[PDB]
């Protein structure tokens, strides 16, 4: 069976515009969480958020721009970022074996707004002709394929907070079959009150940190409340083994597991059961694993039903583990590749991120190795995993490629 | 490598509510299309639909309705439809491998307008805890996965008007790989003015026929005027062919080809040499296509070129080709699979529907058979054509079974 490996990369996150930001960040375990004055204005009780600290309409041509809201702007400044970092020819990134399968957990929750006041104010014929682009479930993967030139598979891939890492994992399933040699796999997220109000609406936000809002997310503490909303853009190159060698491609690490299942049990809280399947169908054949990035989203039920499938799963001396949550809040649709990202930095420049802002460790902790300060070593073999609403799981392994 | 069959299919469509009427409608070449007043009380310019005449409140539960918009609700009673023609007891429904792709182009406008409304009104509190898994765009697999108990894959593909074409191929990829022997497959749309509007607001629809709604979707016709808007859903069961045939499984057919490809051309118009592509990637081998359902949606661009793809491909040696789309609209999420659902029963009960309202066929359609009689015959291998803005295209190519 072919194998598959990460090229590129890409990324707009809370925590760096790309990814000498990002890594920085990282090693630092500097939070990307402050006070949002919209969120305030608009009387929600969640006051923090993951920003971006960028505005993507500076960096992108009208012609593109006038089709994206920010989840398709983030992907599509991440997606040009991976491109580069791949040393990508054009003949390579519009070819009938390239493709891109990138999603969103949302779409353009502020467009539909725009575009209903707009209409309810001013009539259809004011509203202009592109919403549609803006506000479909395949923003993403339509808003990219179309300039970047694409001609192999476009379609986007959702499921809530594990979007991103479906979209992976199902570009290594398109490889693997002999159906592309490169799938440019990803996801993006905009950050905007009204889809921000719904999980508001829901109890799911941290509410109790307004004040100190570095402090709000803090996976695996005692008194976390919920998670804090963030959003961007994320982008990887993943490449046919043989194709990335014969053109000296640069290689950060081979993508030896994906698991993908579902619980089966409630439409919110995670069962625990399927994280177990999940995690043993993304090791069939690994040997170890060196570090885990996990879901950890800094809610008390999430946080708890992982850890126990962690432990099931690994039983004693269990791998590092690291929520990087703690930084960079929840990035929904683009989390998983955010994360995957995140954690091929700490593979390839040899570091694990701290998780950060644990005053009380959760009991469901003990006997894991949490990590909590920056610890500088060679990894081998990590980890990373995204949990959704509807129950659905993926688990995504990345490995060293050394010539062998 | 393992073979894909057909054992189960559910629809509720602007032609039909199940199997039995849609069949009958496709026989008698009878419009779904009504004029909506909803639409006119919105000040829209189109005031027709392919409405979904089905109260699906009265068929679901308040504890799996509280989670879903329309176009969840409407693939749920699809799937309890495929569900029931597969014969599939909750074991084999809820089993490791056993999973769902399904999605829709949207996801639910209409609950982000009455979540926004309830908010700027009533504050945040009073919008209550339902929201996300309504308007996420995952909300299709989601809202199925947890009550039917689904424990394999679990995911939404979109990708415009192809959506739930890619859902079923994607299905027959996760089957090829040995991952799932049974995949739900399929997707649904709401039918929303609010949705509609940013259609309306771009020019894609219909408006000179409201007087006469039956007439407005005219595909091939010379006096089209853009597309007719509709909505539902639609579940097929694929299953691994060894899997069927141990369990005595009555097979509808062999999905033997899945094209999909992008353009890399435009935002919203077809460039015709995408679609040759995803044609031919979905010509596995076949010795013959005897009957195409083109995407066809009643659009003056769109027509042509889907076309002239067809004259590319097959020279002048072209199947016969009917658009079902002027008799039922355009159900955008639901298109791909209910003209899957379409094409087989077509292929199963050996005849094509007509292509219905063409007073005047345009010049482009010169020496090609558009069926605009019902035609009762053999029909051994058909194919269904979707194409998505953004450039996608999904092909899907089915023979029948007959032992060998």
């Amino acid at each position: 069976m072919k194998r598959v490996v990460i090229t590129g990369m890409g990324i707009i996150s809370s925590i760096g515009n790309n990814v000498e930001e990002v890594l920085a960040s990282l090693k630092a375990g500097k939070s990307g969480i402050t006070a949002s004055e919209q969120f305030k204005e608009h009387g929600l009780r969640s006051q923090v958020w993951g920003d971006l600290k960028i505005n993507p309409e500076e960096h992108i041509d009208r012609k593109q721009m006038r089709f994206m809201g920010d989840a398709a702007a983030y992907a599509y400044l991440s997606l040009e970022q991976a491109i580069a970092d791949a040393g990508l020819t054009p003949e390579q990134v519009s070819n009938d074996r390239t493709g891109i399968v990138a999603g969103s957990g949302g779409a353009s929750s502020e467009n539909q707004v725009i575009a209903v006041d707009t209409q309810r104010e001013k009539g259809v014929k004011r509203v202009g002709p592109y919403m549609v682009p803006r506000t479909m479930s395949s923003t993403v993967s339509a808003c990219l394929a179309t300039p970047f030139k694409i001609r192999g598979v476009n379609y986007s891939i959702s499921s809530a907070c594990a979007t991103s890492a479906h979209c992976i994992g199902n570009a290594v399933e398109l490889i693997q079959l002999g159906k592309q040699d490169i799938v440019f796999a990803g996801g993006g997220e905009e950050l905007y009150w009204s889809q921000t109000m719904m999980f508001d609406a829901m109890g799911a936000l941290s509410t109790k940190y307004n004040e100190t809002p570095e402090k709000a997310s803090r996976t695996y503490d005692a008194d976390r409340d919920g998670f804090v909303i963030s959003g961007g853009g994320g982008m990887v190159v993943v490449e046919e083994l043989e194709h990335a060698l014969a053109r000296g491609a640069k290689i950060y690490g081979e993508i030896v597991g994906y698991g993908a299942t579902s619980d089966g049990y409630d439409m919110v809280a995670p069962s625990g059961e399927g994280a177990i399947r999940c995690m043993k169908m993304a090791m069939q054949g690994v040997d170890k694993i060196d570090y885990i990035n996990t879901h950890g989203t800094s809610t008390p039920v999430g946080d708890v039903k992982e850890l126990g499938a962690i432990q099931e799963v690994f039983g004693g001396n269990s791998p590092a583990i690291s929520a990087t949550k703690a930084m960079t809040g929840h990035a929904l649709g683009a989390a998983g590749v955010h994360e995957a990202i995140y954690s091929t930095l700490m593979l390839h420049h040899g570091f694990i991120a701290p998780s950060i802002n644990i005053d009380t460790l959760d009991e469901a902790a003990q006997g894991l190795d949490i990590v909590t300060e920056l610890r500088e070593q060679e990894l081998t073999t990590v980890m990373s995993n995204s949990f959704g609403f509807g129950g659905t799981n993926a688990t995504l392994v990345i490995k060293k490629y050394q010539g062998l």
